[PDB]
């Protein structure tokens, strides 16, 4: 797995640009910052731009990491209690912007209007409210036609080095018969809850919500397939014995290939949502303000493709 | 409809940039050039970048033009007799690079493997032996308007047309959808899967090969569209400001669907009467949203003497990975 380790000079240039941008724009609520993202991202170290572009275009690895960023722990401040009601942007604005720049290099930043007040940058930290653990892994929103193309996870802090799980597909482990079955629309993938704590928009998912169209698991190249796998919310018709058999073999290959990848402080992990599944590992959280803290941006290659489910032309938020 | 006119200073800087890049890279066959495109495009005048970003994000107008480029006629040379058998890249390489930079501001340049040897920037100029055909390489025949590759799930999102020369000022026709001109009932019908859109012959899996497992799977989605003839909408996206895919020549309205037939005739009438003539003269670059505009071209008499109208064209996708099933390798930008 290709990775990029920034020099102190690169790390300094990235930190500097990050602070200069945070001082010139109010928030992501600012329309012009969103406009300017790609032009602004062209001000990053050329080596960093080149690296990410090669990852995107190679379309070969499920994940990559840019390491050795300088995240000012004093400035960033203590890991907060909750995301809700919290004033945005916080002191860690610089780092959020960084992930936004990285997102514009990859595609476009987007979010879910219900998820975390619909903030384009998502918080990942322990919460006592939403607190024997089952080690699960998945494609992000595997059911959804407009699911992420890429995920960017920036580790602000990770004092106990709690890894992330990420796994890819090994084809040589599967027969040509199983693969062919997996390409066919013979599988149900259920949605997700995310409800409670606008009709023409809503009645769109209703094609999956009422009729429930069977979709494939593998698509793209047949020699190097993409995947959408969420074993927890996946269903197969009982009478489709071929499909169930091919689903078992696919699970067994992916499950056994899972790797632990640590996003330590200063790391930014890039997950290709079409080539890799990811997951959480359980950990003992302190709640004192020193807890592991990641930020997360969802990237779409094609914003306009989701227009039917977006409120207006301008909004990057779905639903 | 917004456009951008370059100051002479801006035109000079663009020209200088494209000359520099022309010397620094060998050809579009160089993978590093394709990689570098978006970063290189950030060296364009900031006004231009902002303008095109705003066109892209606004997602409202169906075309725009950037006017007033300096395309050096002496360096560019005579309009060729044919696209086959030319030294690649030619003396007009700086202009091709320009369009590639613009494509990277909008999305990703891509092509069709069967079209002009898979060249990402293709030529539009009269070819004598092609005089009797309805194509870009023709002249005498009217190129009637349409969405490019209406049938194809991976058709262009944008088209970039750059006029190297146009001595007789032959306009391009482009048309948009005035939604206020249609009934709410017609719109609802046009949003419904009630229309059959046939592929252009170039896209036929029996037309191009095929033979071997690998090449067969690359056309399996198209073959299945040919076998099952699914019906689809002519309008999609947002009901208040819809995208369209309209190719009158390849659209079949089912005989028994009276509602669809009424709405299609309504849609056709609006678009046909909204048709605008837009002249891309020397130094003009035309941007067409393939989801909001139709385009065509007027007939003209070619001279075949090296002085003919000459346009360069780039197709743009907003998502190269969507067409992965139809591309040979991960790296290729060629479909088929
Ligand atoms: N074919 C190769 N290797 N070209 C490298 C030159 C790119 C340098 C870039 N245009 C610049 O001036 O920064
Ligand atoms: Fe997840």
């Amino acid at each position: 797995t290709p990775s990029y380790s920034l020099t102190p000079a690169e790390a300094s240039a990235v930190a500097e640009l990050t602070l200069e941008l945070a001082a010139a724009y109010g928030s992501f609520g600012d329309p012009v910052l969103l406009r300017d993202l790609p032009r602004l991202a062209a001000r990053l170290p050329e080596g960093v731009q080149d690296f990410l572009r090669e990852f995107k275009l190679a379309d070969r690895h499920g994940h990559t990491v840019i390491r050795g960023h300088d995240f000012d722990q004093r400035r960033i401040g203590p890991t907060p209690d909750h995301w809700r009601g919290r004033v945005r942007p916080g002191p860690e604005f610089p780092e959020e912007l960084l992930l936004m720049l990285y997102s514009a290099l990859l595609g476009e930043p987007f979010g879910w209007a219900t998820q975390q007040d619909g903030h384009l940058v998502h918080d990942i930290f322990p919460i006592r409210s939403h607190e024997k653990q089952l080690l699960t892994w998945h494609t992000e929103d595997a059911f959804h036609p407009y699911r992420s193309d890429y995920l960017i996870l920036g580790a602000l802090r990770n004092p106990d080095h709690v890894p992330t799980t990420v796994g890819e597909l090994d084809l040589s482990s599967l027969s040509a018969e199983d693969i062919d079955v997996l390409f066919e629309p013979r599988y149900h993938i259920a949605p997700d809850e995310s409800h409670l704590p606008e009709a023409a928009r809503f009645a769109t998912i209703q094609r999956m919500i009422d009729e429930r169209p069977l979709g494939p698991l593998l698509y793209g190249s047949r020699l190097d397939p993409y995947m959408r796998l969420d074993p927890y919310f996946t269903s197969v018709p009982q009478d489709d014995t071929d499909a169930r058999r091919a689903y078992d073999a696919l699970f067994k290959v992916v499950d056994s290939g899972m790797r632990e990848v640590v996003a330590d402080q200063g790391d930014v992990l890039f997950i290709d949502n079409h080539r890799a599944v990811h997951g959480r590992l359980p950990f003992q959280a302190r709640y004192d303000g020193t807890d592991r803290w990641l930020k997360r941006v969802c990237v779409t290659s094609d914003l306009r493709r989701s227009r039917e489910m977006r409120a207006t032309s301008a909004t990057r938020l779905l639903g």
